[PDB]
């Protein structure tokens, strides 16, 4: 059913390719920062309370394009870029650790939770853990095919990693401290996966994989062994759909960015695909700040917006 969006603010910003919520202060809770992405460029926004000041962040780099960045363990921040994953102390605020592909290859794909980072490189996977002032590398294997997307959302640490491959057009579940195969799913066609995600809804875990043509697949997921069951496919849009997890009055829903915004939730023990009443939403992230509580940041083609859902 229809979901409305309560616009709170609205700035004109063409070219956003990503946005991530950050906490500059270990002592505050609420997010006070908003990092934007552009072609080869990254910008940062300071959030006061309805006030947007444009800023700079010291460990972070601005001449690259950010694939991800957020609050990591041990009071630190992380900025995975096309060139390197760089760790940053929260206190003084400086690069305390930086990882790079042993041969100068561009990271091409990234995923990261608070303690783990799993990046790809055209067909290779690297697992890194987040220690005090160190990006410690734990293992590195080659995938039969170019990696198109991955996720490591914990369901502490995550014993599982979820990948989407190029040609094979498979969705797989791998063991982290080894990358051993736990389950492979052939998905059909010539459209590669563009977004993959592991999440939980009432009390059950699911695997979500959005293909480049707007097709969304959702499997039930068994953590313990990582086996997918009850494969269902629905269509949401015609353009690549990107899946992001956000919090509602409840604790967890899923925003689907595409030619047709869609929020995924759960009433009983079955999914529901509500339509968001907005032209189109290309990128989004949750945004819990004093300026705006549990809200959201939706980025269009030339607009950045913050607002809330009404309720369920």
């Amino acid at each position: 059913n229809g979901i409305g969006i309560h616009e709170h603010a609205s700035i004109d910003l063409p070219g956003i390719k990503g946005l991530w919520p950050l906490r500059s202060d270990p002592n505050r809770e609420t997010y006070d920062t908003l990092v934007l992405s552009f072609v080869g460029q990254t910008r940062v926004l300071m959030l006061n309370g309805e006030e947007v000041e444009e800023t700079e962040l010291m460990g972070f780099v601005d001449d690259q394009q950010t694939f991800f960045c957020g609050n990591v363990a041990h009071q630190q921040l992380i900025q995975i870029t096309s060139a390197s994953v760089r760790l940053v102390s929260q206190e003084p605020k400086a690069l305390v650790s930086e990882w790079k592909e042993p041969q100068a290859k561009n990271i091409s794909v990234a995923s990261c939770n608070s303690s783990q980072v799993v990046v790809a490189v055209g067909r290779a996977l690297y697992y890194l853990q987040i220690h005090p002032q160190e990006l410690r590398q734990i293992s590195h294997t080659e995938m039969e095919h170019e990696v198109a997307c991955l996720d490591i959302t914990p369901l502490g640490l995550s014993p599982l990693c979820a990948i989407g491959l190029w040609t094979d057009i498979s969705a797989r579940i791998l063991k982290l401290p080894s990358f051993e195969l736990l389950h492979k799913e052939m998905l059909g066609g010539e459209i590669i996966p563009r977004s993959i995600l592991m999440t939980t809804f009432e009390s059950s875990h699911y695997l979500l994989c959005a293909l480049g043509d707007g097709a969304l697949f959702y499997f039930g997921l068994n953590i313990e062994t990582g086996l997918l069951s009850d494969r269902k496919k629905v269509t949401l849009g015609t353009q690549p759909t990107v899946l992001r997890t956000f919090r509602s009055l409840s604790t967890t829903n899923v925003f689907a960015c595409s030619d047709r915004p869609t929020v995924i939730y759960s009433s009983n023990h079955k999914l529901v695909f509500s339509n968001v009443n907005l032209k189109e939403v290309n990128y989004m992230c949750p945004l819990n700040s004093d300026g705006y509580p549990d809200s959201l940041a939706l980025a269009n083609n030339s607009t950045l917006t913050i607002g809330t859902i009404d309720e369920i």
